[PDB]
């Protein structure tokens, strides 16, 4: 097939010119754009009689109703949509496509010229004729009987132009997207551009392949294959140092992913404590609500107040109230809807279902209720900003107690991983205040992951042995992992990821807070991550801690000095890659980071 | 600053009108490109005429003196090619570029917008002027007076097209690369052009531009982020089954990574060995030559000779034969040589230095012979095809043998790990045993890799013992992993890398070849690449497999029936990203591997 597109002004003379230029192959229709003004007329119905006195291939010919004449930008920019939309209604194939240039302004010419460029075509090409016509013998062919003499005479020059390819992106548009309206008005076509959708989504497709080309050389130091295509400003200001205050919005709208988020700290006191209790099935049995005053400049304190008092300040909730299954089941929705809030698209919480176990409650029992509640809240939320909820079953070493709870844990996972494998799932086991591990092969044996949480002891030896005899593959609160550089290589070269909680740490041990440089008590944020260690962001304790997910986010601004946005990202996606999801979930998970949210301030 | 950029035809009178396009403000600086036809000297009379009363902005003519008409293609092309040049002379700078396109031919406009949107430009706009002038009021200003009358009564209008970026590749070109030839005759400058360098490049750019926009949807499933450059045809290629015979070349000049290699191993027989043996020290000790007869049609047996004969096979080199000081040297230069020829950029040698100790050579003496050897060679090397050279120790549990070796290796590792920095290091122990627990604490404490060299079994316990036990980084010869569900899942989740050899493999355990689809028996590569397991194709003995890299990889294409070279791509990426190097070393190994060999046989 061949498809031929010729414009013409007031001669009419280059349709017919054009179509020798293939010789006597011919072409198999050309098509012809027209302008709306009465001094082609003439033009138009010489073509139409040296059409109708040469038949074979196709012939239409389309007259721009808006335009009449070039008098203003408006009107050309109206005759580029109507001339992009004719050569995509008669050329849908880009290698079937020939362009005549010969006819038109000076400015439709290089109209043709940019669409052939951009849409591509087969062949565009110029057609000459010759001056020795007229009845001075110095003019071109201009009549019928010239146009006649002028072919047979090969009065013809071309100028192939040669094949243009087009772009990827552009190729493919089609007719139907963008239709055209013509209205005959005998044997030529009268055509018109109701809007501008065309020309607008290539300018923007153009700005985008701009944008994308721009930041090729270096895209392997983004974090999101996706943030590729943001503008060099957006890029620069990304690259830039993090404002507690100015990037409040822009965090917020992260899509973030929770990892250390304990369940029995999420409503410990305020209006979410009422309402848990509220929906308490047997309310009489709930115990008093005792006073726990919280310490002065909460969630900032003025001095870290210890691991012990932080844990009795949540003793309002937890194994107190979630015995009842009312209680239980508020608490699930609340954090279900807590996470939503905070726009997180995979979270792990982690709960201990053998602490609220009752009389006629197993372990068992509360742990598929609890999956069972975040399983109808993920199921009732559209796809498209749904959090997605796996569960980690807390085994804790308590000082001296049980260890009955110890193994009922171990078991209740091992069970838990195999009984469900879609939805919410029972991903592993972390492990708090265990360097003993005898009673953990099991867990490796059928392949549940293991986080090991981190303590009040400052002990090198403890991120040992997680490391190297409880298999850990991320470690909880790893606040002194700097002080052996030997562990911090082997973490940083096993891809052990470290999961670090801002607001939690500073409220239990303390930090300098809007310093200037790095000294030797600031937050070993940067320093992880300039060591190559797989660090995460998250919250601990929503109820405890008073924090949600972006305030742990924003703080970082305050407890490490320098830290950019990119950093953010770059935590974000390193616990994208450190959670324990499975192939489904994770693509999910990728899918929903790559849509990072433009900033607000350019750069 | 605003420059502006004119072209001139037989109307001298556009560019008079395009200098009020702005105003009373005017331009900083007005230049002027026209033919060498003996036609436009009246018009550059009339323009210098022109520019002698308002002398404002600065004034500059240039004729392209090999163009003159539009009769001939090729001559376009060179006006487009001075074009440009002169575009970035006198226009340096996109955002101080006013570019007016009113005169000269059509294609000369065309030139002037497709320079305006390929280098970028403050404003492309056209000039017209009312035909209110000259004798009868009929025509366009033609003379300074009816010019002047023109701008002074308001008769010209301005058709301002916006504001172009230009692509990003073009926006930083600069005019002393591409330098202009321009000769003063009066006030007009004549240039001239001796090489066509800035259209080729301008065409390569956009070629490349198209083929990174084309590939820019697919940048996730591509191993190497170079290969986005790529043409469609190309990635449409690379995305067929391996074929060996047609893709032997395009293998072989691939940056391949080594992460299995055995140095006692490597001239049990052939030519090499006796330029080993010739290389002796002292050709007195030598021992004398041992008959091994392979087994018939080697490198690929009828039938899998097992592990013992494998062993057996290379019994004239290695511990009886390597503890000559020249023997270790022509081993160790012989091993460089055969890496540098296969187009290796990072190796991992795995060597038992106490094996080759003598009451005069200790163990740490033959370690370092060996590292001092492999970092010489390695110095006379030029870094664009130097291979990185690793060592690691191999510590080998024997049948109720020795047992002071297998803690002198440890020893060595710990105490090489920290001696050696730069260059060839110390990296990591093989375990080729218990395949021990309380032996490798203190490899753990000091940050070294183990890697557990399983074989001669068919065991998951081992496995299991080695990813949670021994705390294996990486497995050898792991066959049999697809066997156990859960052994397989924790491997794919905890990224450990499965060594693969599959000449070694298939010679001593022995696998389907050329099968047309997939079976119970088949080779488990492909299997393991779906799971999400880290696979890396290796050599094992270069010697007694008689087998190269390239061979190795070309044989994954029998073994694993339609393999395709993104497969091979992905192997390597996965060897790369498994390799115990650190920062500079993995840097420098990513950067060797981005230079993918082009395709030749991309036709069908
Ligand atoms: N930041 C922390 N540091 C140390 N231990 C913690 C921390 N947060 C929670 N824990 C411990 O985790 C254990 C189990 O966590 P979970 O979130 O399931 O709490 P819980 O069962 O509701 O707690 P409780 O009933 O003791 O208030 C609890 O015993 C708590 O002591
Ligand atoms: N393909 C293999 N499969 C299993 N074990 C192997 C393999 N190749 C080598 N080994 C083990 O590694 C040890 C060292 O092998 P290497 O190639 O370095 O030669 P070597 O030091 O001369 O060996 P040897 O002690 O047998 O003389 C061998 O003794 C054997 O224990
Ligand atoms: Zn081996």
């Amino acid at each position: 097939m061949r498809i031929l597109l010729c414009s013409v002004g007031t001669s009419w003379a280059v349709v017919p010119e054009a179509m020798q230029l293939l010789g006597s192959q011919g072409f198999d229709e050309v098509h012809v754009l027209t302008t709306a003004s009465s001094k082609i007329s003439p033009g138009v119905e010489q073509l139409l009689r040296y059409f109708e006195m040469h038949p074979g291939p196709r012939f239409s010919i389309s007259r721009v109703q808006d335009f009449e004449d070039l008098r203003s930008e408006q009107d050309h920019m109206l005759f580029e949509e109507v001339l992009w939309r004719w050569l995509l209604q008669r050329a849908p194939q880009a290698a079937h496509r020939y362009i005549c240039l010969a006819g038109g302004y000076k400015t439709i010419s290089a109209a043709m010229q940019r669409a052939a460029a951009l849409f591509g075509a087969c062949e565009v090409f110029h057609v000459l004729c010759e001056p020795r016509f007229g009845p001075q013998g110095n003019r071109e062919a201009s009549t019928l009987e010239e146009v006649e003499q002028a072919i047979a005479t090969n009065a013809l020059r071309f100028v192939r132009l040669g094949p243009e390819p087009g772009w990827p992106q552009l190729r493919l548009l089609s007719a139907p997207s963008f239709p055209l309206e013509s209205t005959l008005q005998g044997p030529v076509h009268w055509v018109r551009a109701s809007d501008m959708r065309l020309r607008q989504h290539v300018e923007g497709v153009l700005e985008r392949s701009r944008h994308i080309l721009a930041a090729w050389e270096g895209i392997s130091e983004l974090p999101i294959p996706a943030l590729a295509a943001w503008p060099p400003s957006h890029l620069r200001w990304l690259h830039e140092p993090l404002d507690p205050v100015q990037d409040k919005a822009w965090v917020q709208a992260l899509p973030k992913v929770e990892l250390h988020c304990h369940l029995g700290g999420f409503a410990t006191h305020g209006e979410l404590l009422h309402k848990v209790r509220q929906e308490a099935a047997n309310p009489e049995s709930l115990p008093p609500v005792r006073a726990i005053p919280l310490p002065p400049g909460w969630p900032i304190p003025e001095e870290p107040i210890g691991l012990e008092r932080y844990m009795r300040l949540g003793d309002n909730n937890g194994s107190a109230l979630l015995k009842d299954p009312g209680c239980l089941r508020a608490q699930c929705r609340l954090l279900y809807e807590a996470l939503l809030a905070d726009h997180v698209a995979y979270a792990e919480i982690r709960c201990s279902p053998a602490n609220y176990a009752s009389a006629s409650r197993s372990p068992w029992v509360v742990l598929q209720e609890i999956r069972n509640h975040f399983q109808q809240a993920m199921e009732e939320t559209p796809e498209d900003r749904r959090c997605h909820v796996n569960l980690l079953l807390t085994a804790t070493r308590e000082e001296g107690g049980d260890r009955s709870r110890i193994a009922r844990h171990l078991a209740l996972a091992i069970t838990a991983a195999e009984h469900w494998k879609n939805g919410c799932r029972v991903v592993g086991v972390d492990l708090a205040g265990f360097m003993f591990a005898t009673d953990f092969e099991p867990v490796h044996r059928v392949g549940l992951a293991v986080t090991v949480h981190a303590g009040e002891n400052d002990d090198v030896e403890g991120i040992w042995q997680a490391v190297f005899k409880l298999s850990a593959r991320r470690l909880g609160h790893a606040l002194h992992l700097s002080r052996s550089p030997d562990l911090l290589r082997v973490v940083a070269e096993r891809g052990i990821a470290v999961e670090l909680c801002p607001y939690a740490n500073l409220q239990i041990k303390g930090f300098p807070l809007d310093e200037e440089q790095e000294g030797s008590e600031t937050y070993p944020l940067r320093g992880y991550l300039a060591a190559g260690v797989a660090v995460t962001l998250n919250t601990d304790n929503l109820g405890i801690s008073q924090a949600s997910l972006t305030d742990n986010l924003l703080l970082t601004a305050r407890l490490c000095p320098g830290i950019t946005r990119l950093e953010v990202l770059k935590t974000q996606v390193f616990a994208a890659q450190a959670a324990f999801a499975n192939q489904a979930e994770r693509k999910a998970l990728w899918a929903r980071l790559a849509q990072v949210p433009v900033p607000t301030d350019t750069e």
